[PDB]
């Protein structure tokens, strides 16, 4: 009976992407970056609603560029990603969400997300007491490079290491309280799983895809444009 809610943190600036316009609004193959994320969730009718969190100062979001897609947008963006997620989780109650419902937090900067991968995550963790994330095992040899230079100090082990992606699937009640705990202890975490972990819970990993990579630096735009439109 647990309903499915989607939460798209979209209140970032994309400072590493070198784009003056927020990278989530950057046009790829004649289409906005965010549009690919929303279209993927829109294809999944089993979702109750998709909430997009944008900054209160966002003057670039144009709803007309996303017409036909089923989603809602709220200007409850925070100073950080975790804050934007926290405000979003609170905001979900407006749409009838409860603490027992699932929430799937997905980066807008990951346009390669597909309905198949969404439903793979859901189907694998729907009966899980905690939930989990989509992720990718570290395939490359890890090198330690001291900050400030390009010199390699030594080789680090990659055994048992995964690179976390999104969506990150957890219960609204457990996730909100976890982040609330993290903020109460002065911790700003990188993803939702981290809060779940520090709260004392054990999240799961589901095999992700390199197609689901996040656009982060100027190379990624043309690369995603190659990955997309295919
Ligand atoms: N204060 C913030 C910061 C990030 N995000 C969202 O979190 C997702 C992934 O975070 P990231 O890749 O780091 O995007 P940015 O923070 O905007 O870029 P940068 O880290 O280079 O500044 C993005 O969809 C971004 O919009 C958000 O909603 N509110
Ligand atoms: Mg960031």
């Amino acid at each position: 009976t647990s309903r499915l809610f989607a939460l798209i943190p979209c209140a970032g600036t994309g400072s590493r992407s070198g784009s003056a316009l927020p990278k989530q609004y950057r046009t790829l193959a004649g289409r906005a970056l965010l549009h690919y994320t929303l279209a993927a969730f829109d294809a999944c009718s089993e979702f109750a609603q998709t909430l997009v969190v944008i900054s209160p100062d966002d003057a670039h979001f144009d709803a007309r560029r996303f017409a036909g897609l089923r989603f809602a947008v709220r200007r409850c963006g925070g100073a950080s990603r975790q804050a934007s997620v926290m405000n979003g989780l609170i905001q979900l109650a407006e749409f009838g969400a409860t603490d027992a419902d699932w929430v799937l937090v997905h980066d807008a900067a990951r346009p390669g997300i597909t309905p198949a991968l969404i439903r793979t995550l859901i189907g694998a963790l729907k009966d899980d007491p905690v939930g989990g994330i989509v992720a990718l095992p570290v395939a490359d040899t890890l090198k330690r490079v001291p900050a400030g230079g390009d010199a390699i100090e030594r080789t680090e082990s990659r055994n048992g290491l995964w690179q976390a992606q999104t969506p990150q699937m957890f219960r609204i009640g457990m996730l909100r309280d976890a982040i609330q705990r993290a903020q109460l202890e002065g911790r700003d975490l990188t993803d939702e799983a981290s809060a779940i972990e520090w709260a004392g819970h054990t999240p799961r990993v589901v095999q992700g895809s390199l197609r689901n990579f996040k656009v982060t630096y100027p190379e990624d735009f043309d690369l995603a444009e190659a990955i997309l439109a295919h």
